[PDB]
């Protein structure tokens, strides 16, 4: 069976033309609303196909985001398009298809009792970041950073951020909803219901994701909005009245940050980690400024390869979008050996 349609590219200019595929089966069904996965008949690619009723009356949020958005580490939108019988016009998106997550994976090493080997939680987190970097620059925040949203090619070791449905462009000076990120994920801000939250919070978000790759399971698995809160604090110590205000306007001292993860792990992933779990949100690392760290220097290695053997993905190909916050660490991130 094959369905055709009149699709417009999702980058590029405004001129629909007839897309066609086949093979079409239900992978999903969320608050977005369906997601199917299908092969185009052209090229045979795979492709996710979220199907979302529309009101026209309103243009859609994620779509206006997505159109914005070209990068390696960002799932694409190929094409979208409207179809219907009680006057229903459904919004279709067509994305990038990649057979698995960060979640996935982690898991299959949770489950076997073991470690994720330090090179990936390099490769993952960096690409993570460039992701932010590029997003944040646009005033974007993802707003729902977690492992199961970071798809990833087993083979080639490339992560790709999805699923838009939370995200939004920020505003200084318009609240935002404050019970949003999934819970484990959410930063200290939303916790306390602040409505003036920055990009930051993803950020924390990452953070909470490079932590659990370390640990082998959720850094924070808190109980509800509070005690979501109480978990935080049994690891940061409790926050002082400073950092209570930053954020908005019960006793423990910081368990030591070594002490967290299990011993041999790198003391520059865990200063990492330090440096994005901070109760202050002006504290946290910038996107950019993560990738610059000293963690990722093994990825600036000009020798450095896949596990598998083959060469790392596209860690370099910097922006001007993507280089906004901070040109001058053009110079620590693009380094020598990748030019012309
Ligand atoms: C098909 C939709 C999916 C997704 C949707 C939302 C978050 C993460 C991934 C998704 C997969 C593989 C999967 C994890 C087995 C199931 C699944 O939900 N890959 C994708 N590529 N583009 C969108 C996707």
């Amino acid at each position: 069976k094959v369905t055709t349609v009149v699709a417009t590219p999702g980058q590029g200019p405004d001129r629909p033309q007839e897309v066609s595929y086949t093979d079409t089966k239900v992978i999903g069904n969320g608050s977005f609303g369906v997601v199917y996965q299908a092969k185009l008949c052209d090229s045979g690619e795979l492709v996710a196909i979220k199907k979302v009723l529309q009101d026209k009356r309103f243009k859609n949020r994620e779509l206006q985001i997505m159109r914005k958005l070209d990068h390696c580490n960002i799932v694409r939108l190929r094409y979208f398009f409207y179809s219907s019988k009680k006057d229903e016009v459904y919004l279709n998106l067509v994305l990038d298809y990649v057979p698995e997550t960060v979640y996935r994976v982690a898991r299959h090493y949770s489950r076997a009792k073991q470690t994720l080997p330090v090179i990936y939680v390099k490769l993952y987190m960096y690409q993570l970041f460039r992701s932010l970097a590029y997003i944040h620059s646009f005033g974007i925040c993802h707003r729902d950073i977690k492992p199961q949203n970071l798809l990833l090619d087993p083979d080639t070791a490339v992560l790709k951020l999805c699923d838009f449905g939370s995200a939004k462009q920020l505003v200084r000076g318009e609240p935002n909803v404050s019970y949003i990120c999934s819970r484990y994920y959410r930063a200290p801000e939303l916790i306390f219901g602040a409505t003036d939250y920055t990009s930051s919070i993803d950020v924390w978000s990452a953070g909470c994701v490079l932590a659990e790759l370390l640990l082998g399971q959720p850094i924070f698995p808190g109980d509800s909005g509070v005690d979501q809160l109480v978990e935080i604090i049994k690891v940061l110590g409790t926050p002082t009245r400073e950092q209570i205000r930053e954020m908005n306007p019960p006793q423990i001292k910081a368990h030591p940050w070594t002490k967290v993860f299990r011993p041999r792990t790198p003391p520059e992933a865990i200063a990492l980690c330090s440096r994005l779990l901070e109760y202050t949100p002006t504290a946290r690392l910038t996107p950019l400024e993560a990738c610059a760290h000293s963690f990722f220097d093994e990825l600036r290695d000009p020798n450095v390869k896949l596990p598998n053997g083959r060469d790392t993905p596209a860690l370099f190909n910097f922006t001007t979008q993507e280089l906004s916050s901070n040109p001058p660490l053009a110079t620590i991130l693009i380094p020598p050996h990748a030019r012309i």
